[PDB]
C-alpha cells in the first residue's frame, strides 16, 4: 500500500443520502450496548467503521448511572462495523482515554487517546494498533482533541489539539504527525479566537477544519492546513447563517476575523464543507439547544460575510435531539471526486431526559448526491419511557 | 474474479430438500435477535447468506412494539451466516431503508435500500459496500422494490422498482446496473398490468422474474428478462393453478395476458420456476390468508392455460404461518447445472397473533433435488404463550 | 491442498491427557447457549471443533422444555470454536437435521444431515459449505448415521447409515463418499448383527468404527473398512469387558462373532482404539446407566476372548452423568504418528434430572498421552437448582 | 516467518503510559463476562491480546458462587482482544488447566496449561494450538507456573514451574522448550530459596524474571536465563525497597542472598525491569493486603542492598484494590529498543469484598514512555453494591 495523497476535489453537493445509522439507544434497551458519547466515523481502504468514547458499562447496566461525566478511567475510543450498534462484543478498543481522534494514512491507521486527571493529562499515539509516542500536557487544563477523525497526505496526518482554559485564551498546536511519530507542531495562528473540537476533511492537498470557539464565538473558526508545508491560516466563516449552538438569532452580516457574539461560554462540535459555491454547513435547528439538525447550502459561506442558504435539507427535526456533528470522506472510493459526509451524534438522557440517570447516545450519518433528493427526518427513535 | 456469466440451464427438480432454517422467533425468546420482515437469501462466490429487513430492535425488547409498521426510519438491510438467527451480535448492516434488493456480480455484491416518507423516497445503491448511484422517487408514492435478490449476467444486475398507487396503474421501471451506476432503464412493457415484489432468477442468459400483481390478479405476472440486449417482456403465467393470496379457488382455464380477477387490492411476494416441464409453483395453502406452502408441479405453467400439477411438496402445513417467499441459485456451485432454491418468510405476530404487539419472522429454505425425496413439513416452531 | 492419507499409525497411548471441556451447562445458565445433544469434535487441516445437533433453542429459554425428544424441525448440525460453549452467536450451522456427521477430507470438508418424519426421511449431504447429493430412506423407519466424524483416505470418506428397527433387524450401509458424491454403497456384511452410531478412526489405510448394537450385544460391533477398494468386515470386540450400557456384569469369556446377551433394545454410542496391546476401551462406569465414564486398556480386545484390563483412567466419576462418547485425531498434527482422542457427552436435565424440563450436554474430551500421567475427573460442573 | 531474536535492549523508562483497561466487572455487571483470575498480557507479531484463567461461569451468573476457588475443573487459559472484557462470546480457549503461561516465538504460539488434582497434576505443553509434549507432577503437590507469559529466544522458550509446598522447600525446575518439545530441563539453583510465579522479560538476548518467595521472602527472588546457553543464576533483589506482599516495612539495607524476614508462608505475583539506573519496581501500596499499586524508579535496585528510589507513579491508589502483576513486551514492534510494559489484576469480591459469594478481577496495564508523563490512578471501577 502507499500513502493516500489528497489527489480530488469534492463531488458537487446538491442533496445529502442517508448512510450509516445504528439505532443504538433503541437497540440496548433489551441487548449489551455500551453507552457512549463523542462518536465518529472513519474509513479504512476496505472497510468504514463507526467510533466512540465508551464509558465502560452497558446502558441498561446499573454503572450507567452517572454517565453525563466527561472524563472517566472507564472511558476509551472504540470501533466498531458500520450502522451495528457499539457492543460489548463487537466494539474494538484502540486507546484508553477520554478525547480523542483518529485515521488512516493509506497504510495504517493512527489513533489518539487523552487520559489523566484535569492538570496532567496525556496523549498516547498509536500507529498500526502499537503505541509509538506520547504528549505531555503543555497548560495543565484538560489537553484535549478533535472527537472526529482526522485528515492525512502522503503520510502526514495534521491532528489540533487545545490545553488551557474552555472559556477564554487557551493554547491550541497544530501536530503533524507521520507514522505516529512527531515530524512538527505549531501554536494557533490567524484570527480564530479559541478552538475547539475540530472537524476535518481534505481536498486537493489542503485540509480543511471547521471547529468550535466555546469562548465568545457563534460563527465557527476555521483552520486550512496545508500538509506539504506543514503550515496553517485560521479565520472564522464568514457569513451571517451562524453555525454554533446555543446561538443568537441570525444577522444579515456575519464576522470574518472575530468572534460573532451574543453567547459565551458554551457550544457543540459542528462542521461544514467549505468550497466555494458548493458550501453546506451543519447546524442544530434551535438556536437555544441541541434539538433538531439542517444542513443548508450557503455559498461562499467561508468569504461572504452576506450569504444566506439558496437551498436546505432537514436530517433532524426540531422535536427531537440531535448533539455533536462532524466530517469524515471515503478517500479510497473510486471515481473522480471525494463524497462529502458527515455523522450527527443524537444524544439522549441527561441533561434533557432527567427520568434517566444515563446520557449515551445513537449515530446518523449522510453523504452527499449529485441528485435532488427527497428529504426524511431521523431521530434516534428510543422511548425514555421504556428504560424506566 | 470475473463477472458472472449465466452459462448453466437449471437442473432437473425432481423434489426439495431442506437449505437453511433459522428458528430466529424460538431462539429469540431468549437471546438477542432482531425483529425482521421481508427476509431473503443470497450467495457470493464464497458463501450464502441470510438477509432481512430489521426493525431496529430485538424481539423481546420493548421497541418491539409497533413493529407491524412497514416504512420507520429505523429499518436496514441487514445479513447474517445461512442458517443463525438475525442477532444484534452478528448481522452486517448493508444499507439503511425499508425495502431492498442484493446480488453478486461475481466481483462484488450490489445492495440497494429505499428510504423516505411515501411522497420523497430515495433510492442508494452500493457497490463494494460503498454508496454509488441515488434514484429520486419519479412517481412520489413509495418508491419500492423486489424484497429478494437480483441477478447479473456478465456485470449487468437489472432491478424492478414500482412507484405509485400499490391499488392501481403504477409506474414499474426496470433499471439495469452495472458496478453500481445505472446503463439504462425502462418503463415496463407486455401484458402485466400491475408489478410488485420481483422473485427473480438466471440461466442460459436470460432473468425470469415472478411477481405480485397487487392491484386486480390473482394469477401473477411474470418478466423476462434479457440482459444483454437489456430489452424486457411481460406476461402472466397462464396456468389456472393461482398463486397469489388471497386468491380465489382455482379455475379449470387461467389468463396469460390480463389478472385473473376475484380478489382486489392485495397479494403476498412469491415465486416461480418456469423451465417447459421442469416448472415448479409455491403457493400458500390458504386462499385466504398467508398459512401453509407448498410447492407444484405444473408442467408449462408459463404458457399453457389449462395446466395442472403433476406432482407436489408440502413445504409448511396450513395450520402454521407463512408469509413472503422468492427464489436465489447458488451460482458459484460445481456442477453442470443451477440448483434451484426458495425462502419462505415464517411470519408471527400480529396481525394474526395480537396477543403479542410485535410482528417478525423465521425463514426456512430449501433447494431442489434431482431425487424424489420424501417431505416433512417446515413450521416456524415458536410458541406464542411464551412471550405473553 | 491435497487429500489427506492415513499413512501414519497410532501413538502408544499410556495415558489420556485433557484436551477441551466447554462448561456449557454452567455458563449457559446465564448466557445464550444452545441446547444440544450428541455432541463431537472434528478437526480441519488449521482447527479442530466442536459439533453437535442444537434443539432450536436456549437453556433458559421457554423453548428449551420437551428437548428430550429426539428428531424435531429446528434440530441443526452446528460447531464451534473448540471449548467455548455452543451459543447463538458463535454457533455456525453446517447443514440442518436430526442426526448428522462431518469429515474434513484435507481439501474441504463433508457435513451429512439427514431431516423428515420417521417414515420419510433424507439425508443431504454437503460438501465445501454447499448442498452436492441426497439420499431417500431405504427402509422407512428413521434414516440415521454416526453421531461422530466420519475418516478420510484419498479424498474417500466412508459413512456407515441405518435405516429400520432400532430393535431387530435393520439395513445397514456403508457408503463411500468423495468430494460429496457417491463412488459406491454396500450392504453390511460380516458377523455383526445391528449396527448403530459408530464411531470411527484411521490409520495405515485402514479405518475402524466401533458401533452400538442397539438389538441384543452388550458388546459392541466393530466395522473395519478398507477405503481404497471399499470393501469392509465386521465382527464384534471379543473381549469379556463389556462396553455398551446398560449392560450386564463382565464375564471371563466375550463372544467374537455374536452379540453377548443379558439386554436388549437399548444401549450408548461409544468407541475404542483397537490396535493390539495399545487397546484401549472406553465404557460408563454404571451397568445400568450412562453414569461416569474410564478408559481401560485391554490388551487385543478385539481378538482375544479373555482379555481383561491392563491399566485403566478414570475420566468421569459414576456419581456423575455421561452419555455420548466417540473417536476423533487431529489427521494435520506434526510428528510420525497418529495421537487417539475422545470425547464424552455429558448429558445434564431429562430423563435423570427431571426437576427441570429440559436435556442439554456438556462436552469433555481427551486426547493419549505417551507418560503415564496423572488422572483427574472431570464433571459437567452445572449445578440443577439454579435452573429452577 | 523467522523466530524473534531478543536483539534490543530496553527503552528508557521515564514514566508509564496507559496501555490497556478491560473494566470487566464494571461491564460484567450488565453482560455475559467470565469470571476470571490470573490475567496476564502476551503478544504476537500481528496482535496483543488478554489472558487469564476463566472459572467458567459468568460474574452474574448463580455458579459465579464459589470462585474464590483456586483449582477446579472449570478453568480454563483464555484470551480476548486487548482492552476487551472476557466475555463468553469473544474469549478463546487456549487448554484447559488452572496454572498457565503462554508465549509467541515468531512463527507460533506455545501454551502451557497445568489441571488435575493436587497430587497429580499434569502439564499440557501446546503449539501451534495443538497439544505436543506432556509433563507429570515430579513432586506431587500442586505443579504449578508462571501465570504470566514466558519469552523466546531463537526459539528457546524457558518456563519456571515449581511443584512442592508452597510454605518450605520444593522443587522448582526451568524447562527450556522449542516447537513445544523438551530441549532440557535443570532444578532451580542460585541463592534463591523458594520460587512461584516468575514474571519475565527479554532484552539483549538474556530473559530476567523476577518471583514471589511465598516462603519466607518480602524481597522478591531474580533469575536469569541465557536461553543459548540454557543456563540461569538466581539471587533477590538486594534493594530495601520490599515488593512482596504481605511484607514488613522498608528497612535501609536489604539482602541479596537470602529472604528478607518479617512475613512467612503468603506473597502475590509481581515483576521488576532491572536494567542498571533505568530499574523500575512495582508494588502495592499496602504492606498488609493487595491494595494500592505503584511503580517506583530504584536505580540498581538488583544489586545495591541501600538502593532507594528517585522516582515514582501511583497506578493504583490504596484505597483500591490491586492484585497480581506481570511483565510483557512487545518483541514485533518498531523502533530500535524494546517498551517496557506490566498489567496489574483488579481483584474485586472475596475475600476482601465478602457481600458478593465471588472473587473476579479487571485488567489495568501501561507501557513505559520516554516522557516524564503525568500521573493518573486507575481503578477498577465497579460499584459492589450493585450486586447485591
Ligand atoms: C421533497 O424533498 C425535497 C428535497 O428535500 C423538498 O424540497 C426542499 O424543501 C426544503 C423546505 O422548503 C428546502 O429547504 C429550504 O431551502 C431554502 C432555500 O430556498 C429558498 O430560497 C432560495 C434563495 O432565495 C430560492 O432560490 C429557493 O427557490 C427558495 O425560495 C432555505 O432558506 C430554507 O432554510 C430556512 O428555513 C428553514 C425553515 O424552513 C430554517 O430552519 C433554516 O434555518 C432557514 O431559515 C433560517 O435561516 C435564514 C438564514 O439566516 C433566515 O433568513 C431565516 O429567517 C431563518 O432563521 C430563523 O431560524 C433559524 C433556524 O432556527 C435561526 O437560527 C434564526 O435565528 C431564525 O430564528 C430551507 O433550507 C430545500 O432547499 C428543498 N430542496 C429542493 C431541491 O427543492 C420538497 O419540499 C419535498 N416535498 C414534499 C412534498 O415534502
Ligand atoms: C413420502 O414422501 C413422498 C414425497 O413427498 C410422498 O409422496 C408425495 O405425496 C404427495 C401427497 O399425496 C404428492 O403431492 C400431490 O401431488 C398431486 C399430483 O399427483 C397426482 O396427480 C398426477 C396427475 O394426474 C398423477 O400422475 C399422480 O400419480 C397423482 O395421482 C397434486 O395434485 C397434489 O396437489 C393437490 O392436492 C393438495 C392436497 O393434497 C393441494 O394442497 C394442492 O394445492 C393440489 O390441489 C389443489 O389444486 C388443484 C389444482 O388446481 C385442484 O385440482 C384441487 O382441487 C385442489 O384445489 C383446492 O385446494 C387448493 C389449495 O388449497 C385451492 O387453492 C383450490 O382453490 C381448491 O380449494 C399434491 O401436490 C407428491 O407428488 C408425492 N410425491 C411423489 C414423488 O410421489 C409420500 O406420500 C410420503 N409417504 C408417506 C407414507 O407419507
Ligand atoms: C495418580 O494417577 C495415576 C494414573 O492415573 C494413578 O494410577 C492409576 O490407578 C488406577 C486406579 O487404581 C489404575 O486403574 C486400574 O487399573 C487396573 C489394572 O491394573 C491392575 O492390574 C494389572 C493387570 O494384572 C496389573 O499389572 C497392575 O499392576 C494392577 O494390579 C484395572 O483393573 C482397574 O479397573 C478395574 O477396576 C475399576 C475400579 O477401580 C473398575 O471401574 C474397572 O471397570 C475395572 O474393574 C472392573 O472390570 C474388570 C474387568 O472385567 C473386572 O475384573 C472387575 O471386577 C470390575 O468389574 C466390576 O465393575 C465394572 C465397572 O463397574 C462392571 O462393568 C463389572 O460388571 C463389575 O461389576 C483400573 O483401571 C491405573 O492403571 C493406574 N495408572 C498407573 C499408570 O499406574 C494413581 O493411583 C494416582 N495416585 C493417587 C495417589 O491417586
Ligand atoms: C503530575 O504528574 C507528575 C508525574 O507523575 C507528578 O510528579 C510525580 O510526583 C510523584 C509524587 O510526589 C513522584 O513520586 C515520588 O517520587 C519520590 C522520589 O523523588 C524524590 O526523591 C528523589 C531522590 O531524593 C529526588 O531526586 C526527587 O526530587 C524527590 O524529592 C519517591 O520517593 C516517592 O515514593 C515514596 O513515597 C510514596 C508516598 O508518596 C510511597 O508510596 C512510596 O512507596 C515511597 O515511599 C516509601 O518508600 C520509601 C523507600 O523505602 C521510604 O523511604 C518511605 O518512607 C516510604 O515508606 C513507607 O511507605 C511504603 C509504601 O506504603 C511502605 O512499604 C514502607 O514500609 C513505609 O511505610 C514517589 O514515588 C514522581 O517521581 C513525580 N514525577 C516527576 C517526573 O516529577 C506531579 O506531582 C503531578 N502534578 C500534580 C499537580 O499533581
Ligand atoms: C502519494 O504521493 C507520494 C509522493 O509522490 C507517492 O510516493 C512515492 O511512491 C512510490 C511508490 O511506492 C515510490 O516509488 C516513491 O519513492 C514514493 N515517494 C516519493 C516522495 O516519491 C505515493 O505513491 C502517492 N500515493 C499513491 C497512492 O499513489
Ligand atoms: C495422497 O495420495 C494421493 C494418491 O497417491 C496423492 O495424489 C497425487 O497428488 C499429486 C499432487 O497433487 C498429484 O500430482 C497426483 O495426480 C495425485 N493423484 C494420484 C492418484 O497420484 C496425494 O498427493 C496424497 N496426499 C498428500 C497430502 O500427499
Ligand atoms: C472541558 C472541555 C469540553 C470541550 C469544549 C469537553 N471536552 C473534554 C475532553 O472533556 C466536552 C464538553 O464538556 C462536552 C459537551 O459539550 O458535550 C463533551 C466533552 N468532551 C468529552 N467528554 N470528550
Ligand atoms: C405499500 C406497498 C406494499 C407492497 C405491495 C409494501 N411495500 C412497502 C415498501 O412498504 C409491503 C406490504 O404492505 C407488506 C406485506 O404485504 O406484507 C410488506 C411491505 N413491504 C415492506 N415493508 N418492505
Ligand atoms: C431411534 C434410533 C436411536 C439410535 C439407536 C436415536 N437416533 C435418532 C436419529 O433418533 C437416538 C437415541 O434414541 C437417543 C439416545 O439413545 O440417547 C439419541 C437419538 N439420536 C438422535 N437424536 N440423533
Ligand atoms: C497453592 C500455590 C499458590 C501460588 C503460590 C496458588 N497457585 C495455584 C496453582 O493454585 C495461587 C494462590 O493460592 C492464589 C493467590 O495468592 O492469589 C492464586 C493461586 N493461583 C492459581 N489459582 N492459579
Ligand atoms: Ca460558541
Ligand atoms: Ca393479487
Ligand atoms: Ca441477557
Ligand atoms: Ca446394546
Ligand atoms: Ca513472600
Amino acid at each position: 500500500r502507499d500513502f493516500n495523497n489528497l489527489t480530488k476535489g469534492l463531488c458537487t453537493i446538491n442533496s445529502w443520502h442517508i448512510y450509516g445509522k445504528d439505532n443504538a439507544v433503541r437497540i440496548g434497551e433489551d441487548s449489551d450496548v455500551l453507552v457512549t458519547r463523542e462518536p465518529y466515523v472513519s474509513c479504512d481502504p476496505d472497510e468504514c467503521r463507526f467510533y466512540a468514547l465508551s464509558q465502560g458499562t452497558t446502558i441498561r447496566g446499573k454503572h450507567s448511572n452517572g454517565t453525563i461525566h466527561d472524563r472517566s478511567q472507564y472511558r476509551a475510543l472504540i470501533s466498531w462495523p458500520l450502522s451495528s450498534p457499539p457492543t460489548v462484543y463487537n466494539s474494538r478498543v484502540e486507546c484508553i482515554g477520554w478525547s480523542s481522534t483518529s485515521c488512516h494514512d493509506g497504510k495504517t491507521r493512527m489513533s489518539i487517546c487523552i487520559s489523566g486527571p484535569n492538570n496532567n493529562a496525556s496523549a498516547v499515539i498509536w500507529y498500526n494498533r502499537r503505541p509509538v509516542t506520547e504528549i505531555n500536557t503543555w497548560a495543565r487544563n484538560i489537553l484535549r482533541t478533535q472527537e472526529s477523525e482526522c485528515v492525512c497526505h502522503n503520510g502526514v496526518c495534521p491532528v489540533v489539539f487545545t490545553d488551557g482554559s474552555a472559556t477564554g485564551p487557551a493554547e491550541t498546536r497544530i501536530y503533524y504527525f507521520k507514522e505516529g511519530k512527531i515530524l512538527k507542531w505549531e501554536p494557533l495562528a490567524g484570527t480564530a479566537k479559541h478552538i475547539e473540537e475540530c472537524s476535518c476533511y481534505g481536498e486537493r492537498a489542503e485540509i480543511t477544519c471547521t471547529c468550535r470557539d466555546n469562548w465568545q464565538g457563534s460563527n465557527r473558526p476555521v483552520i486550512r492546513i496545508d500538509p506539504v508545508a506543514m503550515t496553517h491560516t485560521s479565520q472564522y466563516i464568514c457569513s451571517p447563517v451562524l453555525t454554533d449552538n446555543p446561538r443568537p438569532n441570525d444577522p444579515t452580516v456575519g464576522k470574518c476575523n472575530d468572534p460573532y457574539p451574543g453567547n459565551n461560554n458554551n457550544g457543540v462540535k459542528g462542521f461544514s464543507y467549505l468550497d466555494g459555491v458548493n458550501t453546506w454547513l451543519g447546524r442544530t435547528i434551535s438556536i437555544a439547544s441541541r434539538s433538531g439538525y439542517e444542513m443548508l447550502k450557503v455559498p461562499n459561506a467561508l468569504t461572504d460575510d452576506k450569504s444566506k442558504p439558496t437551498q436546505g435539507q432537514t436530517i433532524v427535526l426540531n422535536t427531537d435531539w440531535s448533539g455533536y456533528s462532524g466530517s469524515f470522506m471515503d478517500y479510497w472510493a473510486e471515481g473522480e471526486c471525494y463524497r462529502a459526509c458527515f455523522y450527527v451524534e443524537l444524544i439522549r438522557g441527561r441533561p434533557k431526559e432527567d427520568k434517566v440517570w444515563w446520557t449515551s447516545n445513537s449515530i446518523v450519518s449522510m453523504c452527499s448526491s449529485t441528485e435532488f433528493l427527497g428529504q426524511w427526518d431521523w431521530p434516534d427513535g428510543a422511548k425514555i419511557e421504556y428504560f424506566l
